[PDB]
């Protein structure tokens, strides 16, 4: 038993959302291979990432730390962001030093947190799509899929830990570029998805300043700011298409996995580095805001020793950015360094009592490319989500039980003043225990990016990257 170790296959998809994954109960037909894995295992309803942005999320994830601690807080490359020091234990270092073969395929964008994995760079394999634009994101996934299939088809050593980091549905970014501004959409042959119930922003004066002006600071939002309903539904359709594309590749990867006896000895994890607005709150992609579509990601486990659960686990707050490292170490029988703040979910996965749990979980924003630096923090408690931004001391407060779509900010309502204070207190506790420098940080927000009536439809001009 204890010397017979499982393998691991970690499949991560950039921008993948709970909404689009059928296992979560909202959208049918886009992720059947992922849903089949979920059906054999356990999915988590509350799985919040440490930052809704790729490089900060990935640097944090593979090191099991938070972004203010890695100090990789934006997507900028060296020297604005500096690679994780070589003395910080990572997933790869812990697994490699315990005798695992550790391999990584696909997207990196890790700022050194992948140290210990042997990385193979994918090669772009272009192809033509008859209905949606496809770019090097989609072409790279073809290479990644080929590499992962080749590896899992003939695994040279057990035990192994393999990461397959897919780009899609990130090609949604390219879609927005091809459809920027006022435009008529190219016809498509599918049924057209409906807008979500939280599409509209009811009151722009009741949201924080940085969220009001995402249209100025986020290039993709500048592009989509004046989109009509048709435009946004075609956006959702494209997102579903790119998700279907990556799910076919997941299928190929799983077929390769289960083509040898290594497969049945493998624990499969499916997650995303962050989500996508999917037109909720008029939002496209990810930038500044902390709404569930972007921060609450699919987080799915199945494999030997993991007990099947039909219902999603919703009595726990999880933080994949912190919890993946100790969970995988616990499943592999590898000791976790004491400084890591994550909590192993292996008890829940085994069907045992989860004695330790997070009383709340957190997300961070700092900047994307240092055009605008507008730090903020999210605290998800058991029932409410609280957000705070330094710029204007803006706050949000959402009842996630009665208002899961986050349509009614409760922060200015005196009836909720005690709940608001209570979540402010969770942020104070986080700052103390994590040594967050949040309270000391400076806002850098040019007033030319805050210079029209609040809200994306009223956006005028070319946005921050242009001025
Ligand atoms: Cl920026
Ligand atoms: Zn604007």
């Amino acid at each position: 038993r204890q010397q017979e170790k499982p393998n691991f296959l970690i499949i991560q998809c950039d921008h993948l959302t709970q909404r689009v994954v059928g296992a979560y109960g909202q959208t049918q037909g886009c992720t059947l291979p992922i849903d089949e894995v979920a059906s054999r295992g356990v999915i988590f309803s509350n799985a919040y990432v440490g930052c809704p942005l790729s490089q900060p999320s990935r640097a944090a994830l593979w090191s099991g730390m938070m972004p203010h601690q890695t100090n990789v807080r934006s997507n900028s490359s060296e020297p604005v962001n500096t690679r994780l020091p070589e003395n910080v234990p990572t997933l790869g270092s812990l697994f490699s030093e315990s005798g695992y073969e550790a391999v990584h395929f696909g997207k990196t964008h890790d700022m050194g947190s992948l140290r210990g994995f042997k990385h193979k760079e994918p090669v772009a394999k272009p192809f033509t799509d008859p209905e949606f634009p496809v770019n090097n994101d989609s072409f790279l996934d073809v290479g990644t899929c080929e590499d992962a299939v080749a590896y899992l088809s003939n695994p040279p050593k057990e035990p192994f830990i393999c990461i397959a980091d897919f780009q899609n549905p990130h090609n949604i970014c390219g879609f927005i570029g091809e459809n920027a501004g006022v435009h008529t959409d190219r016809p498509i042959s599918g049924p057209l998805p409906e807008l979500p119930d939280n599409f509209d922003v009811e009151d722009w004066s009741n949201i924080p300043t940085p969220v009001q002006y995402i249209c100025c600071s986020h290039r993709r939002m500048t592009q989509a700011a004046h989109w009509n309903e048709e435009n946004y539904r075609h956006y959702i359709a494209a997102f579903q298409h790119y998700t279907k594309m990556v799910s076919k590749q997941v299928d190929s990867v799983l077929k390769a996995l289960y083509s040898t006896p290594a497969g049945r000895n493998t624990i499969v994890v499916i997650m995303a580095d962050h989500g996508d607005g999917m037109a909720s709150h008029r939002m496209v992609t990810k930038h500044i805001s902390f709404y569930d579509e972007m921060t609450n990601v699919p987080f799915i486990f199945a494999g030997p020793g993991i007990k099947q659960q039909k219902k999603p686990v919703d009595h726990l707050l999880t933080q994949p950015t912190l919890d993946l490292l100790p969970t995988l170490c616990d499943l592999a029988g590898i000791a976790v360094p004491a400084e890591k703040a994550g909590i192993s979910l292996a008890p829940t996965l085994r069907g045992e009592k989860q004695k330790k749990s997070h009383p709340y979980v957190v997300s961070e924003w700092h900047s994307e490319y240092e055009y605008v630096t507008t730090p903020g923090r999210m605290v998800r408690g058991p029932r409410y989500k609280y957000t705070h931004y330094l710029e204007g001391n803006g706050e949000e407060l959402y009842d996630m039980k009665k208002d899961p779509g986050e349509r009614k900010n409760l922060a200015k309502d005196p009836k909720y003043s005690k709940i608001l204070a209570e979540h402010r207190a969770l942020l104070d506790d986080y700052i103390t225990r994590s040594k967050d420098d949040y309270r000391s940080l400076k806002v850098d927000a040019d007033p030319r990016c805050r210079n029209h009536t609040p809200g994306y439809p009223s956006h005028e001009g070319p946005g921050a990257r242009e001025i």
